[PDB]
């Protein structure tokens, strides 16, 4: 049988087909703008489960997956014995212009579970723990001198999403509860090390934090910032900074977080958002009239008064703070009260 790929450069899978005379595929697991998700058996290794990411035959994303497979290369020598909960290839290869590689097999993202649910968010206990261990993985990362760059739920998976279905007590509907909250963190193809070129612009638009915005230049702070707009995420099950746009991206900030530190302004070359020292925007404009309805402060957004909430919303207060100086870092964060609430098993990493 002749290798075929589709009009976008897509490899054409069969479920039986063998890869590097080794991969036997089982599964398709999903398809996104870079290529698909295949499930696979490896047959050199006692018929192990493998989740196989196959490229795109498009000479952009095999440049691309091969700087990926080059971060993972260099982040599996930091962490040998694989404690640090991130998602390390077991192999690489390139298949007639495809590359191809291989992990373990996981559940499903966070972002696809809560779609799943309906958007219902995590309770939380699970968000605390989830939390923890995000915070967990990206200090390693962030100590040895490496920034992600692109965290959003999609990127961090259960490592089994098995779940209860409950009953909402308050509300007239079922909802899905994981039955083990463990996540790693994936995708480390835009991840760069302190040594290496920083592009102007990092991270999906609802995850970029102002000082890319504002092209102050970024660091590892612009991962803690990513976190806290996740966390968010998890506890109400949509998206703190739903846009399209910088200006209105900013608008949404200060209505949320307040005022952007004045010295922040005075720095910027992009002063097209800003006149007389304030932003600058349309209130009566479709994008001003979404953000004047839509965007409350931050402290709004609690769902309940007990102390753990309180507790979370510092945190995520402090890794949503504009300065990325002032911002909390990830050593600081896991010293945070919120954290008093895991389980031993938690803190423990016995999940
Ligand atoms: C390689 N894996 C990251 C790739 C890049 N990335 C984050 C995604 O593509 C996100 O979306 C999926 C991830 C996925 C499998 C299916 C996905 O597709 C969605 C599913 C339903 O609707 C379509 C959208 N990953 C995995 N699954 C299981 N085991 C795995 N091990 C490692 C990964 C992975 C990371």
């Amino acid at each position: 049988r002749s290798v075929e790929d589709d009009k976008e450069g897509h490899l054409v899978c069969r479920i039986g087909d063998w890869l590097q005379e080794r991969y036997e595929i089982v599964g398709n697991l999903g398809e996104g703008t870079f290529g698909k998700v295949v499930e696979c058996l490896d047959h050199a290794r006692g018929k192990s489960q493998v989740a196989l990411k196959i490229i795109r035959n498009v000479g952009k994303y095999r440049e691309a997956a091969r700087l990926e497979i080059n971060v993972l290369k260099k982040i599996k020598e930091k962490d040998k014995e694989n404690k640090f909960l991130c998602v390390l290839m077991s192999d690489w290869f390139n298949f007639h212009g495809h590359m191809c590689i291989a992990f373990e097999l996981l559940g499903k993202n966070t972002f696809e579970f809560l779609k799943e649910n309906n958007f219902q968010p995590y309770p939380l206990p699970h968000v605390r723990h989830m939390a923890y261990q995000l915070c967990h993985a990206l200090r390693f990362l962030h100590e040895n001198q490496l920034t992600h760059t692109d965290l959003k739920p999609e990127n961090i998976l259960f490592v089994n999403s098995e779940f209860e279905t409950l009953y909402n007590e308050h509300k007239s509907c079922e909802e899905k509860s994981v039955k083990n909250t463990s996540i790693r963190v994936a995708d480390f193809g835009s991840a760069t090390f302190d040594h290496e070129h920083h592009t102007t612009i990092v991270a999906t638009r609802h995850y970029r934090p102002p000082e890319v915005i504002l092209e102050l230049g970024w660091a590892q702070p612009c991962d803690v910032w990513s976190i806290g707009c996740i966390l968010f995420e998890y506890y109400r099950g949509f998206t703190l900074f739903q846009t399209h746009e910088n200006r209105e991206h900013l608008v949404m900030m200060e209505k949320i977080l307040g005022p952007i530190p004045s010295h922040m302004i005075h720095r910027t070359r992009k002063q097209k958002y800003f006149y007389k020292g304030g932003l600058v925007w349309d209130e009566n404009s479709s994008d001003g009239r979404y953000v004047k309805e839509n965007c409350k402060p931050l402290k709004s957004y609690m769902l309940q008064d007990s102390l753990e909430h309180v507790q979370l919303f510092d945190l995520m207060r402090r890794m949503l703070e504009f300065d990325p100086a002032q911002r909390i870092t990830l050593a600081e964060a896991l010293l945070h009260p919120f954290f008093a609430g895991l389980t031993p098993e938690e803190r423990s990493f016995h999940t």
